């Protein structure tokens, strides 16, 4: 069965595997692993835009952000390139999901405000949403790093899987609000080889990738059959096997991708 499957890409990879598909009309919770604890890694960083979205008008995404050398801590592909100019809230957001940028994350998460560089405040907009498993303790770059076990910058597939059902699915966010979101990880340029490859091409497929050290490598996504049924697929792993340089091996989320594909067909 899926559980076997799951298991064998466990001890093909060297890793530790966790998925959760929340439960639709007609399918049941797929869940692997689904209450275990992984980081964030870089998935954080799509719930963080709603959290902005959420919190301020719509025109806020035209404020202009302007930072400097010492802010670029983190892989940024794109505020290393707009140092000089400045980036807009609605360029940050932008930056954050389709390019995992993480001075784009640090800096919506200082717009966020309060304690923690704005990790609080984060958290407390996944705790409105009902999740009271997730927590960010640290921003990028720190936060890939918590040894194998630590709870800080945690969540788990099912925690995940439920908040981002909320933001896409839901109505956490009004409908000009959540079309953005949606539209910034239909967008995004880091997942092709992730929950993307699992899934058949008519399938559409949005999503926000993670990876950190200790061989991490998740993947959140919500899918639509072509039909328009709507899917939320949480797909994280480690590797804490090979230690700290682990590399992450995003292969693992696209074969159980295509086996949570396979039975959702």
């Amino acid at each position: 069965d899926l559980a076997d499957r799951f298991a064998e890409l466990e001890r093909r990879y060297d890793a530790r595997l966790g998925v959760y598909v929340p439960a639709t009309g007609t399918t049941a919770a797929i869940e692997y692993r689904a209450d275990e604890r992984f980081a964030f890694c870089s998935t954080f960083k799509a719930p963080l835009v709603a959290a902005v979205l959420h919190q301020n008008p719509l025109t806020h995404l035209d404020k202009l952000i302007t930072y400097t050398s010492d802010d670029i801590r983190s892989i940024s592909p794109v505020a290393q390139q707009h140092v000089q100019t400045g980036m807009t809230i609605g360029q940050l957001c932008d930056a954050a999901i389709r390019y995992s940028d993480g001075t784009a994350a640090n800096l919506l998460l200082a717009d966020l405000g309060g304690p923690g560089g704005g990790t609080a405040a984060f958290t407390g907009y996944l705790r409105s949403l009902g999740d009271t498993v997730s927590r960010l303790d640290a921003e990028e770059p720190e936060l890939n790093r918590d040894p194998p076990g630590d709870e800080r910058d945690t969540t788990t597939p099912h925690a995940i899987a439920l908040v981002l059902q909320q933001l896409v699915l839901g109505n956490a966010l009004p409908p000009d609000k959540r079309a953005l979101l949606t539209d910034w990880m239909a967008r995004n340029t880091t997942g092709a080889k992730a929950i993307r490859a699992g899934f058949p091409a008519d399938w559409k497929v949005i999503d926000k990738t993670g990876t950190g050290d200790y061989g991490r490598a998740n993947d959140i996504a919500v899918v639509w059959s072509p039909t328009g049924v709507p899917y939320v697929v949480a797909v994280m792993s480690d590797r804490a096997g090979g230690g700290y340089d682990a590399e992450p091996r995003e292969a693992l989320l696209a074969e159980a991708a295509t086996c949570v594909a396979g039975v959702l067909a």
